């Protein structure tokens, strides 16, 4: 009944907003594991939901082009477009930050030159969340999968697209019911349906819901990232993720196996005493001091470079 657009499609539904493909890669951004609720469904056309919209997302060298599906069709209104520029962080300049980095490691001026644009999207707290507590022993097509079940499962219909239903993430309530554990397991969740259940009761019942989430927001990070740890199924690494991804911590560096490869391989980095929670802290903190308090989002530039 109703198609993905594209830009030669349907030109009169598409907004855009100024904005340099070196402030902003969509390719090395969207499908590179920060979120997983997007996908190029058409060449260059980039497909997901936002709060309970769908968008899709395309541009240009100089040009970011936005049409959102929701009611009369129309383009983008100025309160949607606000929320697309807090999505992208984009009041924040890369260009400045990429400068800034480099200065400090020839490393990062190498890799950089080369992936340019890859920024930080402020994400959703719950949507993270529970996204990163399925990223366990994981890789990004299956949690992909995973989370694109989970919300057709368990949040409301709200389109759908050629052959592709899109459904909004579901409120805590809804992941946190007797049946739930089970129906996650159908879904092939495996071991993280009890983490999903069990964290979602306790932000509830030990935590008060949602707002909570907003206080971490608000918190400083040390005080969020003990916070989150509390949680069935969250460790340090995805606390990290949480708090650099949707709690406004940009000096949050998650630290897994896969990090520790490449901080010993491309910088010399051995624990000054393989890996631990001692060790893992202790390089987390070696690039906190290394890059600054946006030592998070130099990260990700090296994070997406090694996905390529
Ligand atoms: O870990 C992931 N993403 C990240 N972890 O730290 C960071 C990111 C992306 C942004 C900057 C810092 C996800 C989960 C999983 C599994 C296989 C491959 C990627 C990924
Ligand atoms: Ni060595």
């Amino acid at each position: 009944h109703m198609r993905h657009r594209t830009l030669s499609s349907s030109p009169a539904l598409w907004a855009s907003i100024p904005c340099p493909r070196s402030e902003l890669r969509l390719d090395l951004v969207l499908a590179s594991g920060q979120s997983f609720r997007w996908k190029e469904q058409s060449p260059a056309h980039w497909s997901g939901v936002l709060a309970d919209q769908v968008w899709t997302l395309t541009q240009t060298e100089d040009q970011l082009y936005c049409t959102v599906y929701r009611s009369q069709v129309s383009r983008p209104t100025l309160e949607e477009l606000e929320t697309l520029h807090k999505y992208f962080q984009l009041d924040v300049s890369l260009a400045q930050l990429y400068s800034h980095w480099a200065s400090v490691d020839s490393h990062f001026q190498r890799v950089a030159q080369k992936f340019q644009g890859v920024r930080l999207l402020r994400q959703d707290p719950t949507e993270c969340l529970f996204s990163f507590i399925c990223s366990s022993n994981n890789n990004i097509a299956r949690i992909t999968g995973m989370v694109e079940r989970l919300c057709q499962a368990f949040g409301p219909r709200l389109i759908q697209l050629d052959d592709v239903t899109y459904h909004g993430f579901p409120n805590l309530h809804a992941l946190a019911g007797p049946e739930a554990e089970t129906h996650l397991r159908k879904l092939g969740l495996g071991y993280r349906a009890r983490y999903v259940r069990a964290s979602a009761k306790a932000i509830l019942e030990e935590q008060g819901g949602p707002a909570w989430l907003q206080q971490l927001r608000v918190a400083p990070y040390e005080e969020a990232h003990k916070a989150l740890c509390t949680l069935p199924g969250v460790g340090a690494k995805v606390a990290d993720c949480i708090c650099l991804m949707a709690l406004d911590k940009p000096q949050a560096v998650p630290v897994d196996v896969h990090v520790w490869q490449i901080a010993h391989r491309d910088y010399g980095w051995h624990p000054k005493t393989g890996p631990s929670p001692l060790a893992n802290k202790e390089l987390g903190n070696f690039f906190r001091n290394l890059w600054g308090p946006y030592a998070g989002w130099a990260q990700a530039v090296l994070f997406s470079a090694d996905l390529r």
